């Protein structure tokens, strides 16, 4: 109904606290999770105080309303939280303690440049604007922040879940307000990845390589371009999942590398079929021990180049 | 509107019971199910007693405002449940009757290691949070714990729904709480994966073991390769469905079998040819006419080693 | 306000009336509909029986507050419908008249044992629970039961809308309940399946057939893979739509069929190639005249059996 | 607060109009559209007569509580209209202007024999119900009917949008009530679908069609199956958009006439093949060469005959 | 709740400024987006005008009722917005500063026209509506107006955020209105075009055309083929992603002169198998060397003229 007013001139400020209960839905092309958790609020308030032993109790309990309550809002949501006030009390020298549990859809974008094996941070805000009459802060109760051991999120590891003490101010719309930044830090779980994509990639691949061993062009042709058609198939299957980025991905490079190697060998067996039918089969002979050869050891230097520029 | 004064220390206990009337909506990719029931409390209030033949009735009527209610939660949900009150009676001695019928959604982890033939367990959370003055603990009613007789989940068959007896009492939030669980367990329906998915597979495998016969190259590089590439199609309709999880299941270690079988069966055609090339027709008779048993044999025993080590 | 009181003993009686004018929205995978109607209740209240002549009036109207109205729900919805009242009118003699007007989401299981050319019934449950002091029954009241000639579901035929007159009662809860059953009757429009589905896979077929009356071993094997995996695109069409059951239908079985087709012509062209090779060109020509007959005979007989079973 | 006494019998009177602001979002399957319109009412009560030099003012304005105001409702919507109240003013002879703005989600069928080139209404329709007391008629207000010049449908033309004068009165439920008709005419764009979907499939029957050329079994094999599973994709892309229907159109006898095509094109392959290997050439030249002509001249008037019956 | 008192004759003029905080869900199919913004307001009213000295204040702080704020809505949102009042405080003198935040779901056209290539401008209206006794109009306050650097778009680059300065005054359904336009500059991020569309295109084109060095039939076919299957599966994976609209866009201009390439390239094929089977080696050969040189000219000239056409 109206803010405390200060002793002279001294800021007001309020100590908070998220306790996750549930995270889910971690939408990597709308980059979205959604939260479900608790918010604990502390302030002082000197003119709610009493004498216990007068009362004959030693905490109050107050409604809502007829009472002064921070207006604390979330930054990067995608509408106001649902929310519901669980318990408000009041200690005898002036202290509230006040509690609720809301549920939000939280936007934070993502990093993709080393998809299969990344790692990611999940940002969330909470501001507070300063009233006409008094200036009111942000701080950080290290006692009420933590998460259930029962939070799971479908595909990655949870780690930590910190926030940093100091807040940010800044004066928007000519009033200042006080940021804080919570920080949880979860992990891919890329064992799946390994038999459902790579190793079927490399026998497809190898499948291909096969017909450098033989000298009937249209059987080289068939399995050439029908390797290709599968290729075709499995990066549509990898594609529809991740979303379109301005930079570029180990992914994307793994399979432009492919689209290039077989572009390659399409232009080899032309070339030995070629030189064959004109009567010239020690070239083409040459060429196919040459090139039995040359394309795994090649490979093999280029994904280790392209490991080590991602990673390295 | 103020919790019951206790008599000298005890705590309160309210009995619960949950009655189910649909259940649907099971997504095992979200891992997430939506539910409909009953849902029953009970307890004790001194304040509310009456003198049956002075007031001349034998069971009064409230509601629910200007009348103590205990706030009772779910704990894995992703929002609140949309309530409403059905009848609210009081006992002349003073126990308090409540009824609600709400509806919600529910998250629980599932396990995928048996994924055509698994039985999975459904779990829901009541939690209650003791006041300031009195300690609150909850307890079961069993005669009021059960299901309808039309409860159907596509594809799956409801087995029991029972409570277990003994709540967990811990401190959160400086306060002491009290949690029940309740356990619905169910199976999945598994007979229209057989003649859907299973059969279709060893059908097309003989199609393409059906090789070992020939000698003519270029039809058997078209047969194996055609064959994969229907693999490649079923494995991605497959998958379609089935999420990724950190653990080996039964059905992509049969589909990653399969794809070292399609590799060895290449390498073996094309060895053969390569061996017939060379104008040793006789080594090459012998190696297909091992592969001719050596292939099903090796396979048969393969899925038994799978099928021992998974389920057994 | 309060329920009526009794005279002696009687119970209260409700008559009940739904006027369908908007059903939509029929999720075959889902099981469930969109319901938009009328509802209609009336009842007898001698507390509210006023003079017509002294009043002036024929007829009184009322709020839906200030006046007793019975709580009537729908056992198998998703939510609590959305409803508005749009008139309450009470009769001289004390009978209330009320109607409103509502939308909601039905769920109702469904049999696929004749999937293209079904038939399916739809249940709606009205339930109304019986107060301590009062009890309450149902009736049906024919003469307002009906639907609009505009009522149109996509790609289903309505044949009647008719209910059950004698309710069902039972204890639940240690009350007694009534409950009524709406049944929709509705037929499939499968006309759209036979050109869209049925002859299309007829004609390929064919194609397959056609390579009995040909000896190059390369062209039969190209025929015979190409029009599998032609079936193989068009099972996964058709399976996309009709959902998982736990029991076996006509399309399952026909689409079966076709694999056990498919895998015995493979054998067949095998054998002949292989008979041939040996130098015995007479048992393949009794081999291949003898399956140029075999074929079509026995896919109409095993045809003609299948529809026997499944209509018979 | 209750309806307006009559002078002797003579209904109510209340004038309507829409003006479209946007109309977006029209499922061809679901057979639904969202609007966002204004809604004006006017009508006739003596009751709010003033005398304006006595008042000092020429308009005066209520809220929409204290007043009466009559209940429209829109028969063939999905839920009801959500809607805030814009003005209301009365005239001091007694006259009431009333604006609104709303958004709803319509239902209305929709036909398909022209798919490509069809044209299509949009209907909306206004009903009032009586009350005990007087009686309520709808009419038109041609001055307040119109739309938005930036009223757009994505691929689709707007034409135009009328009201058909003369209401329907008719009895439902022992109350009369009348009803308003609102058209909205809309064409489509047909243009995109033209080299989109329409000349690559000429272009791979002509591919299909260029086997007529040659003597080589497998080559014609390879072409007629390969163009055939080409054309089996288009056919997946094209209805995975268009509805089915209880009728024919025009698309799908374009599609199973192109399917009987490719079944008779295979037949002529075999047969020619199978006299060439029976030692009488002159037969399959005479074959080959006659189908050369026969097979584009029989698809030109088959087509004619088509259009002719789908728009004649 | 007055409104402020017109001296003499002048409209009352309102300063509006958005500042936005984010934007998020761009649907390129229903051409909407969801903003999340802050909404500035500021005007005079004479009679809330108070005396600083004779209360000792600076600035009070209004409730939203007691005093008359003006109602500005948005022309382009599907349903209204959700707002809540942040601050409210009066200057010693009549002007009053207003403040909310809100958050929307705004529709605006879209265009295709160079889809990879493109850029977009989002409109936002702001509309005030004239009361029967005062007119307003609406101006721009460009210190309010402003972006956060946190603002970001999946896809896309943010350009530029102003507003136009000079409203658009016309009158509609009997009423004086005006009109301010914001609007948001954005270009799409084209960089993941080129490896993941571009270029796999470019390499199965020549792979196609790599059969201008080669004799035999069979491969030809083969390989002309096989790569049209190829680019039917990678049109199908370029559409997953670009919305269904009737446009003539720059993508389906490249398609659909792919597949002309196509079809010319198989009726070259032809052509060069029929001369020579008739004993013309010499014309057939000069076909295939004209055709080598051909085909990439024409190719790269059409895609010039296809460039300076749509982006000249
Ligand atoms: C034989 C071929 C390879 C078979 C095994 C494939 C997987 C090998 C790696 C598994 C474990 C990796 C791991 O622990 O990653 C952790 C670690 C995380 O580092 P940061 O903390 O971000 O620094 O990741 C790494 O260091 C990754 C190093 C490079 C891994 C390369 C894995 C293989 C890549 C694909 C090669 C073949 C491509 C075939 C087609 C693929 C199409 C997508
Ligand atoms: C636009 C650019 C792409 C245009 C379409 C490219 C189609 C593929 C080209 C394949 C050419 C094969 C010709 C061939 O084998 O020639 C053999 C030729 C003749 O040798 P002699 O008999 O001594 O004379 O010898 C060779 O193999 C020479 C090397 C040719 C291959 C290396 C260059 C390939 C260039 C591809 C460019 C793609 C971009
Ligand atoms: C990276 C590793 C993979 C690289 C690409 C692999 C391509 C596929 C392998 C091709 C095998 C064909 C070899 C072949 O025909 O050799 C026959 C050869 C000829 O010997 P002589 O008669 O003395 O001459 O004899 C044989 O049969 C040898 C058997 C070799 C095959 C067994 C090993 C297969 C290799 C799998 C690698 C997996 C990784
Ligand atoms: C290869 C040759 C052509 C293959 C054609 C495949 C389709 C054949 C389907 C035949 C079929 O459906 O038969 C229906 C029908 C059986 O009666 P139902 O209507 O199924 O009985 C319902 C009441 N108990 O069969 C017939 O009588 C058809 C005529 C058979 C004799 C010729
Ligand atoms: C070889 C050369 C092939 C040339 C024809 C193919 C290119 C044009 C095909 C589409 C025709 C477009 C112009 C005609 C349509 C038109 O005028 O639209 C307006 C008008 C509005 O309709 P109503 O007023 O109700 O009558 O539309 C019509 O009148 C349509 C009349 C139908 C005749 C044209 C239909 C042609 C489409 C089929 C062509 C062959 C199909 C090939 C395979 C297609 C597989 C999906
Ligand atoms: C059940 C219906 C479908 C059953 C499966 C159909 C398989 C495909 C049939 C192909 C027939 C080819 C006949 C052939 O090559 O021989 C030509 C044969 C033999 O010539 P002579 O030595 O003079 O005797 O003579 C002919 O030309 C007969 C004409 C056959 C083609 C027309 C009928 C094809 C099938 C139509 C029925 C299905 C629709
Ligand atoms: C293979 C050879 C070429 C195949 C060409 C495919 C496309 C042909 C489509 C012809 C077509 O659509 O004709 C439309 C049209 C029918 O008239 P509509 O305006 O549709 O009907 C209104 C009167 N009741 O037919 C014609 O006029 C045919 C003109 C083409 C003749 C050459
Ligand atoms: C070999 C080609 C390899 C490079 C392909 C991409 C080249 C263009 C990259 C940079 C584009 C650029 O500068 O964009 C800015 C600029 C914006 O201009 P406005 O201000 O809107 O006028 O863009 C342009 O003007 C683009 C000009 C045309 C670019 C054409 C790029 C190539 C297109 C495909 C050609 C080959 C087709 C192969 C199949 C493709 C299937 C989709
Ligand atoms: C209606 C249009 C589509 C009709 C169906 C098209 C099927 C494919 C056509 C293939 C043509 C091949 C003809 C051929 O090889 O003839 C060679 C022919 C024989 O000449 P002589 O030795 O004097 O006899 O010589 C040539 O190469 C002439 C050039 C003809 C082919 C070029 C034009 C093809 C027309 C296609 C139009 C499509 C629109
Ligand atoms: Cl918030
Ligand atoms: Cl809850
Ligand atoms: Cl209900
Ligand atoms: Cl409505
Ligand atoms: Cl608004």
């Amino acid at each position: 109904v109206s803010p405390p007013p200060p002793i002279a001139d001294e800021p007001l400020t309020v100590n908070t606290g998220i306790y996750l209960i549930e995270c889910y839905s971690l939408d990597d092309k709308a980059e979205t999770f959604k939260v479900n958790a608790f918010l604990s609020l502390s302030w002082k308030d000197r003119r709610l105080a009493f004498d216990p032993v007068r009362s004959g109790v030693r905490v109050k309990t107050y409604e809502p309303e007829a009472i002064w309550i921070p207006e604390i809002r979330f930054v990067n949501v995608e509408n106001a939280r649902d929310a519901d006030v669980v318990d408000i009390s009041v200690s005898p020298d002036g202290t509230v303690q006040y509690l609720e549990r809301f549920s939000a859809r939280v936007l934070s974008p993502l990093d993709f440049r080393r998809y299969p094996f990344d790692s990611q941070t999940l940002h969330i805000y909470l501001i507070v604007r300063s009233v006409d009459t008094r200036n009111i802060v942000l701080a950080v109760d290290l006692e009420k922040v933590g998460k259930n051991d029962d939070v799971f999120l479908t595909g990655w590891d949870i780690e930590s879940f910190t926030a940093v003490v100091k807040p940010a101010n800044f004066a928007l719309e000519d009033r200042l307000e006080s940021k804080l930044d919570y920080q949880l830090r979860i992990s891919r779980q890329y064992f799946s990845y390994i038999p459902n994509i790579i190793l079927p990639m490399l026998f497809i691949l190898f499948i291909s390589w096969t017909a450098f061993w033989s000298t009937s062009y249209e059987a080289n042709v068939t399995l050439v371009v029908s390797t290709l058609i599968a290729h075709i198939a499995f990066n549509i299957l990898v594609e529809t999942n991740l979303p379109k980025t301005p930079y570029m991905t180990y992914t994307g490079a793994i399979i432009f590398m492919i689209y290039l190697f077989y572009f390659v060998a399409v232009i080899e067996v032309t070339v030995q079929h070629y030189l064959k039918v004109e009567s010239q089969p020690a070239r083409a002979a040459s060429i196919t021990r040459a090139s039995r050869i040359a394309f795994p050891v090649v490979f093999l230097l280029a994904n280790i180049i392209l490991a080590f520029l991602f990673f390295g």
